[PDB]
């Protein structure tokens, strides 16, 4: 089952805001990226039992188009312009899973816009791959 970390709480936001306009989110809301570039969500407390490759499953909404995010783990960029494809509606919450290396113990993960803005981001769920 893993751990789910909400996007809206327990994070640091840059040019991004907590929003509740579209229904279906988990927790208290979701995050809306505001800037086409350099908007960010940083999770500061991703807590793993083991070091290894993780499945990081983003729950997100994206009415149309593809939007690409840079993905950092423990301060190092590890995915460049990773695509988030459309869900069809701002209240259609889809899932996208990436496979990235993380350490045991406490880690950080930061996702950043790069020129196409971002999906509305609900949470991430991290499991061992
Ligand atoms: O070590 C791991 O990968 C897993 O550790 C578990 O305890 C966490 O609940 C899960 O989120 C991590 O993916
Ligand atoms: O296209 C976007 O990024 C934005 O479009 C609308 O403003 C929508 O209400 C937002 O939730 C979304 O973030
Ligand atoms: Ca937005
Ligand atoms: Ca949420």
């Amino acid at each position: 089952t893993g751990t789910t970390y909400e996007a809206e709480t327990g994070t640091t936001l840059t040019d991004a805001v907590v929003e509740t306009l579209y229904p279906g989110y988990t927790g208290s809301g979701y995050v809306n990226f505001n800037a086409y570039t350099n908007s960010a969500i940083e999770w500061n407390a991703i807590n793993n039992m083991t070091t290894g490759t993780k499945n990081v499953k983003f729950r997100y909404a994206l009415e149309s188009g593809t939007r690409n995010l840079d993905i950092y783990v423990n301060g190092t960029k590890v995915l460049s312009n990773e695509p988030f494809t459309e869900t069809g509606s701002w209240s259609t919450w889809g899932e996208k899973t990436i496979q990235v290396a993380m350490n045991s113990g406490v880690n950080t993960l930061r996702i950043v816009t790069t020129g196409t803005e971002g999906p509305n981001m609900d949470n991430i769920t991290v499991t061992a791959s």
